[PDB]
């Protein structure tokens, strides 16, 4: 899905004036951040709004994403307004990229919008007395790099990320993988049987 | 019993195109509304009618539910007409979701219909100018999240909901935990020995 | 008395396969009518008979019940002829209940039969009119839910009932409570001295 | 005087394991006749004689009671034979009523015996052919429930009640008011002036 | 004048501690004799003596009154020995009658003592053979109740009485009518003309 | 004659303040003496002389009646000196008697004084010796009561009644009849023939 | 002869206005002298001579009767001056005797006038002296009442009377039985054969 090359079988969009999978999101020089070679503009944090419920431990917390999330990564082409090509920094041929049919934008049902009335919560520091409260949220791993959450049925259990409300906090990489596609969405485990659902809401 | 998954064993009614436990109840994305990710297409409120008599504290509001009521959540799929897998809205896999049989609606005892002419009281707000008056609906604890109805011989009481009506309200989910069938058919307690029912009937 | 529980200690008549007091009169779902939780079978009104003489004023009403007789409700269990067990509508496990003995029947003293040529009136609608015309029978109240006959010695009075004959009627459950063993034989006040009968008959 | 009461003042013969007024008379259930609720054990009418002389219309029925006449539950205690306590069908508490000195059975001048050699005459139906041929006794009026027999100086007249022999019988209830004590012995007005003796004999 | 109440006009002598008229002649229980209802007490009747001369019927009877005799029952006040008050049985309070001035016994002309060589015969059996022997003793009628002695001149006759004697005797009843003073002093009729002489004595 | 009545047509004396026939002879109660119901007021005997002559039986009994002589009862009007109304004894009405003009005397031919030496002899002993020295006084018999004395020609002969001289004496009732006038003055019979002093003196 | 009545066969003079025989001489009541009830006025002896002679012993007594003579009683009629029936004072019906034909006198031979020049000598004394000096007038007896003179032939003598002269005095009745006519004219004994004349003048 995300191999975006103008020579690709199974992307719903691709360019028209490059071959190369990376320039869309890694270039290798002139780089904007000092997260891994990202070359994609993001929107500001302060236009999402996020799901809050008196069920959970993110109330404080229910409105903006940090200037680290990779949540802001994701949306950076997953919002439904920022321009699929025209958002690149290092351009690869001195041009903006072409875009088949002219449409810059995600749309179908995989465009998010800026609302996440109707998503999973993101962007929120799990924390051990949360889950003594609840009492379901698994346990938590500190030794390995990142830390992960620790499950009682899925081997590795989620990985967690570091941003600005805790260094062990929820994101949208959580579950997604961005490379690999061998679970489609690229999901990290394949899902039929709800092992993955499993993994945290036992 | 709410295990609908193709591989479940003791479940009367399962899906056979699917695995997973949650499509039928939460999707992580693009859900119905703001209340924990409902992907179940619900009826209107002003088909249902109530138990009513002239020993209660819900005359006004003997006719019709709210727009916020988990009772309508609950009747989604144990109104008798609205389809088990036809209701759905963010599908597993593109297209509707078959059924074993052929039989995409609750029958036999499980069935309640649409006149609740036979049922226990829902969708009221118990008030304690209402206790007072009867003098046996035990006593109200505000401190917890959901605020509980004391109880004389049950732990923790029994948990309440807010609704239109109130913030104290009974509802379909007071007796009934959908997840837990601990003590089946889902109730909050082993019924027997009556002291469920004496908790509040004292 | 009327404690079905199996690990009862007072009642004559227990269940052997159930723990619960109220499947015996209330189900929470399924029920018959919508006169409170009601799951009892009961009897045709033909063939019951009442107290007549020429000193009252129910003579034309000397012969059956109504179908909303609460002294109906009384009956099903207070006839002498249908089962106790399995006159159940909603039973608590899928089958008949189980019963001591296999005496399905009440017997003893506590039985009625079906002739009340030697029980108290029952089921006629007590008039001002009559009333006047004994100069006996207390005096009414309205304002009271439900209304209640005027004594002259009990605070409170006599609670009275609607039927098809009238608003206030006289019923099984005037003199009897259901629930409240405080006085036995589930009297509304200690008889002893005759005080409630002086709140009548002065 | 029929204040049998253990608590009462004014009687001479009162129970020691009870305090109801109507147990020695009325049960609400599980009574003798249908004539008013009767709990007293009755004698045989073929051990009574009355008065009989060549006065009057009696002469054929001058031996023996009705089957259903009301001298006959007024002797059940009045004869000085039948027992006060011993003689009753439902008891008040299982068992047999207990008597103040062990003296069960009515003395003194209030005994009446077997013999009514020495008393009103009873149990005979007055008839106008017999009143035309006296010439004075009063007149009737057969509109009142129960008919009673007019007199020229007393509002009311004295009731009259049916048996066997006729509608219009005479009996020990005619002077004799059994729970009104205003004019003692229960007489139904004061006697001095003789205005009740001149009611019947002018 | 034999109204001895204490409201009374026309008594010479009244009691001062009753109003009834009948207590001093009639009880209606606990009588005397099976004689209408007497409550009065009588002397011997072996004190008694009568009128004999050679021109009568009654050589052998001359001395005594019967047992059954209403002579007396007359001379049980009209002796002037027996007290008007103090021989009464069933006493109307509980206490000796009190009689006004003292004076229990009667006296003036209306006494009679105890010799009868002053008086018209009295109980003895008035025969056929006796009146043929006489020829003017008037006739006989059997057919009344009681039998009549038939006069000539005056409507219905005298009534007889029954005795021991026999079966048609005259008696102090004959001539006084104890209840109706229309005719002073209780004749059957009024005195002037004879007219009541001539019906015997023709 | 001796009809003393006030509406008496034949009477040359009458009362005026009664209307009976026999309380100027007879009383029914309280008489003067045991000789038949005697109420009138009779003299002494020493005041009266008899005929007396050399040729009778009754030298020695010439002066003076008896006190139990027939002749005395008669002289007690027939005197000329006793009060006709004022020597009654039982009074009708309470006080003296009326008496029409005052004259409470007999007077005129009938008037007899008190001497007799103008009058048949009365009151004395008929004997059969004396008969049989005369030889025309008939015969006696003794067998009738009163005994009589036989007379050849008149049927029944002349009643004789018993004095104290003796049992068979002739007195003032021998030919006169006081209550009969059917041959007046009231003789036994009819004068003219002289067949009742032919009786006598054949 | 002396049969006076209206009905007698053999009587010259007779009344026709009564039927009685003794009237004319006797009457009950009110007679005129103590000599035996005498009821017929009797003349003066004044106006009588009588038989006078030197042979005699009445010489001083030849004029005048005495005023108790029965020798006046007979001429009272036997005068032929005197009335027949006017001469009555004790008159049968109120009224003087009528008389056949109107001669209230005797005539014919039978009269005797008022000279007695021509009859047997009458009331003089007849003395024992005069008897001697005679020597042929009998005898006396004195031990009879009346004391008769004895004679030498007749059986009992004649009967003497007493008067004025004497004791033993001769008079019209001495041979003449007023009522006796077995030998008429009314003499003592058969006057043929002179034995009556020969009883005195031996
Ligand atoms: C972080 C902000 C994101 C973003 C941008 C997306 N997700 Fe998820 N996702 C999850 C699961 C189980 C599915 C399968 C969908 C299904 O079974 O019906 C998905 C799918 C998507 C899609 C495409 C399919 C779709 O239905 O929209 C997209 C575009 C998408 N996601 C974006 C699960 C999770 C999850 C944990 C349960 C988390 C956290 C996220 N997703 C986060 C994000
Ligand atoms: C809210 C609208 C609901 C719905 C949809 C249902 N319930 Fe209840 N329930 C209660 C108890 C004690 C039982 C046991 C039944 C028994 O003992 O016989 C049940 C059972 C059910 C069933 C299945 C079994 C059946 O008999 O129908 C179903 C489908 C069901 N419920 C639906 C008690 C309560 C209660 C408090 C007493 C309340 C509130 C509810 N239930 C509410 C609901
Ligand atoms: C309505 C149809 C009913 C029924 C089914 C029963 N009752 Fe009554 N009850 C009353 C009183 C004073 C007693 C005490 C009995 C006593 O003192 O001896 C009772 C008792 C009973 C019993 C059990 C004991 C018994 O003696 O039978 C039963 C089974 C019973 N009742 C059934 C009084 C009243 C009353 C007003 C006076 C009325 C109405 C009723 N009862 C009605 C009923
Ligand atoms: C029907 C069989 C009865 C019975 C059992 C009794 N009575 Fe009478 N009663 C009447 C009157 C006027 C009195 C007063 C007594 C008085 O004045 O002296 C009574 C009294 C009694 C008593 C108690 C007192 C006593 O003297 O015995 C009793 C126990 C009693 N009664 C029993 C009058 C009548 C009457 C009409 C005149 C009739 C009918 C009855 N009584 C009938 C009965
Ligand atoms: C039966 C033993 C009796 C008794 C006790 C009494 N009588 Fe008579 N009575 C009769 C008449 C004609 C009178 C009127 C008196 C009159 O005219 O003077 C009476 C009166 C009385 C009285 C009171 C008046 C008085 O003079 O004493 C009394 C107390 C009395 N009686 C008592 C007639 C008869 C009669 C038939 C002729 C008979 C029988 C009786 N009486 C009997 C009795
Ligand atoms: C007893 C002492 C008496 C009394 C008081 C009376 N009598 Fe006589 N009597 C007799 C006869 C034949 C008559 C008729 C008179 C006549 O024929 O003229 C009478 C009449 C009377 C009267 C009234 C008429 C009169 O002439 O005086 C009276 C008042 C009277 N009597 C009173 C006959 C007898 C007799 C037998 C011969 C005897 C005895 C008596 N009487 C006795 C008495
Ligand atoms: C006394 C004064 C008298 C009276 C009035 C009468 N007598 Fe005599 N009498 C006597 C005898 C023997 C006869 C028979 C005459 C004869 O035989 O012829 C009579 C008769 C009469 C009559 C009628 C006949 C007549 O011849 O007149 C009358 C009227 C009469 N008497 C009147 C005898 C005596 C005698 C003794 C001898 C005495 C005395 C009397 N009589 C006296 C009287
Ligand atoms: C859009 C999304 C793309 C596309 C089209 C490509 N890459 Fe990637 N890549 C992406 C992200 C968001 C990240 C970092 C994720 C995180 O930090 O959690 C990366 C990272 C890499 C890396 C280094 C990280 C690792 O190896 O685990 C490499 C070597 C890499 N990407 C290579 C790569 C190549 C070869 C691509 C075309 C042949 C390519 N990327 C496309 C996001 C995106
Ligand atoms: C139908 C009912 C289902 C089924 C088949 C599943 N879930 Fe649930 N779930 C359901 C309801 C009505 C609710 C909300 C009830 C309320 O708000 O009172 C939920 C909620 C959850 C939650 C969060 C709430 C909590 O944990 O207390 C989780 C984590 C959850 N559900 C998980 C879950 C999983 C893992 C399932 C399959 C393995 C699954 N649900 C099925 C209703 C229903
Ligand atoms: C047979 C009788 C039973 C038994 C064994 C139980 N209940 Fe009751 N109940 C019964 C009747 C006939 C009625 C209605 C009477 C009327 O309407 O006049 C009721 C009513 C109730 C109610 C609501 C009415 C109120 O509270 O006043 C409750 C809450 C109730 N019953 C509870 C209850 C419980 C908890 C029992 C076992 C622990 C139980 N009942 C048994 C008749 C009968
Ligand atoms: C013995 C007698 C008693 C006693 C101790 C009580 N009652 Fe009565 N009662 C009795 C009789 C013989 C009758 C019927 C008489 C008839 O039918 O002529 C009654 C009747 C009643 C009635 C209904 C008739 C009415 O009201 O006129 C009532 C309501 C009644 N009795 C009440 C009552 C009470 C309350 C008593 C104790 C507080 C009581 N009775 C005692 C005989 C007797
Ligand atoms: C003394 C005498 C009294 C008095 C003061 C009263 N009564 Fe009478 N009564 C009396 C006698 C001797 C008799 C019987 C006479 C007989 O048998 O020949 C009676 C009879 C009655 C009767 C019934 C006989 C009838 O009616 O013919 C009645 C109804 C009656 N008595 C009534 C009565 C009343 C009402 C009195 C006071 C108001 C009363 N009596 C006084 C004697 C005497
Ligand atoms: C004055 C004389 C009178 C009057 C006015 C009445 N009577 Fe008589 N009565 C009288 C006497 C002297 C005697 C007795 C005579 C004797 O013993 O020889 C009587 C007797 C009676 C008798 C009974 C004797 C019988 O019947 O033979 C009766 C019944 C009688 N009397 C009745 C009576 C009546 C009814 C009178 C008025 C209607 C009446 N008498 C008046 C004297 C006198
Ligand atoms: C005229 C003479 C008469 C008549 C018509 C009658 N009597 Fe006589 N009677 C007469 C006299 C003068 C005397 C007395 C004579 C004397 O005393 O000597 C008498 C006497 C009697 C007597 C009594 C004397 C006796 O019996 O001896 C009687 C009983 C008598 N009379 C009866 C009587 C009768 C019955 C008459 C009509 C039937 C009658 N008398 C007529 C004179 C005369």
């Amino acid at each position: 899905k995300h191999d975006l090359s103008s020579g690709s079988t199974g992307a719903t969009f691709k360019a028209t004036n490059t071959d190369q999978i990376c320039v869309f999101c890694h270039t290798p020089h002139n780089a904007q951040q000092d997260i891994p070679l990202w070359n994609r503009g993001n929107p500001t944090a302060s236009t999402f709004t996020l799901y809050s419920s008196s069920s959970m431990n993110n109330v404080p917390v229910k409105q903006g994403f940090t200037a680290d999330s990779i949540s802001l990564f994701c949306m950076s082409c997953h919002d439904g307004a920022t321009g699929l090509g025209g958002a690149v920094h290092n351009d690869p041929n001195g041009a903006a990229i072409a875009m088949v049919g002219g449409n810059d934008l995600i749309t179908g049902e995989a465009n998010l919008g800026t609302d996440l009335s109707n998503d999973h919560p993101v962007n929120f520091e799990v924390t051990p007395a949360g889950i003594a409260a609840d009492g379901n949220l698994g346990a938590l791993d500190t030794g390995t790099n990142p830390p992960t959450m620790k499950t009682g049925d899925v081997t590795n259990g989620l990985p967690l990320f570091k941003s600005a409300r805790g260094a062990t906090t929820l994101e949208c990489g959580s579950c997604h993988k961005v490379h690999d596609n061998t679970d489609a969405p690229f999901l990290r485990t394949t899902m039929a049987g709800s092992k993955l659902c499993l993994g945290c809401h036992k």
